[PDB]
């Protein structure tokens, strides 16, 4: 699976591990990332932050 890295300028290929990329961003907006990578589980959402994980390319 190629997903793309925390900024949007270079993408990389989940390892053995991490089936699944995820995408960190704060309620600040609903389009506005902070963080992305990837990881096999996915973490609690909270009201403060959420998490959305997908096992597509290119999906976080």
């Amino acid at each position: 699976l190629k997903c793309k890295k925390l900024v949007p300028l270079f993408s990389k290929t989940c390892p053995a591990g991490k089936n699944l990329c995820y995408k960190m961003f704060m309620v600040a907006a609903p389009h506005v990332p902070v963080k992305r990578g990837c990881i096999d589980v996915c973490p609690k959402s909270s009201l403060l932050v959420k998490y959305v994980c997908c096992n597509t390319d290119k999906c976080n």
